[PDB]
């Protein structure tokens, strides 16, 4: 994965976001409620020294509300967990795309509304052309409002 | 769904095909090896009277060996199951894109040999960017080979 996010403002990306589409490696990062990289992203919160808390949702039969942090590295768009996060692109108003890499690669198109935005969606493509996915899924707005996207 | 092969000869589709890619409008219709619209194409038996038999492969523990026909209609690249099968477009030789309608849509690129045509997925891709679809997959080449492609 060759794309970053020059000059990111994690401070900019903090609150409210939804996964609107998923993509992986292979089709058992996803294909499943249960499938590992199968997360979805509740609000993102950045900690003052720069860290990045997750607020997330994860079916475990229950979907269940989960917390973790991903440590700041030396590159502004890259930070640690537990496994790396990478920030390819965001406008901070609209859309975030971002990679987890293990290679078990899987991204995410995160936007801050329960809407299709289909300029985001083009811009996720452009982003995995480049990539090896197996696997895409996208949420309507309905499912969006939901636990689990259930 | 509004694209069909025109001047589609049914006779020339003939043998041996793989089911390289799969998209549907609901990610439950493609999610598990168990989900209703994966069904993997062996080969493709065009019947003298212009009817289509189906060699198929579907996961219900068992990768089970499938065979049906499609009905021919007034209409060459559309086909009846049991429901209706239509053919986008096909250059004989190398690939074939067709979707099944119920709209609970699900469409598949086939291709000739067990390779990754880059230029049947763009294809593929494009007839995709006008339809619903909420799951996207694509199998690699040793898995092409492979019952159920496991
Ligand atoms: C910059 C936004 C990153 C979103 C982070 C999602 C990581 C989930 C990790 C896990 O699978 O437990
Ligand atoms: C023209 C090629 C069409 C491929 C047909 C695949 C239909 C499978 C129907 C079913 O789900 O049982």
């Amino acid at each position: 994965v060759t794309q970053t996010m020059k000059g990111l403002d994690i401070q900019k990306v903090a609150g409210t976001w939804y996964s609107l589409a998923m993509a992986a490696s292979d089709i058992s990062l996803l294909d499943a409620q249960s499938a590992p990289k199968r997360v979805y992203v509740e609000e993102l919160k950045p900690t003052p020294e720069g860290d990045l808390e997750i607020l997330l949702q994860k079916w475990e039969g229950e979907c269940a509300q989960k917390k973790i942090i991903a440590e700041k590295t030396k590159i502004p768009a890259v930070f640690k967990i537990d496994n790396k996060v990478l920030v390819l692109d965001t406008d901070y108003k609209k859309y975030l795309l971002f990679c987890m890499e293990n290679q078990s690669l899987a991204c995410q198109c995160l936007v801050r509304t329960p809407e299709v935005d289909d300029e985001a969606l083009e811009k996720f493509d452009k982003a995995l052309k480049a990539l090896p996915m197996h696997i895409r899924l996208s949420f309507n707005p309905t499912q969006l409002e939901e636990q689990c996207h259930i």
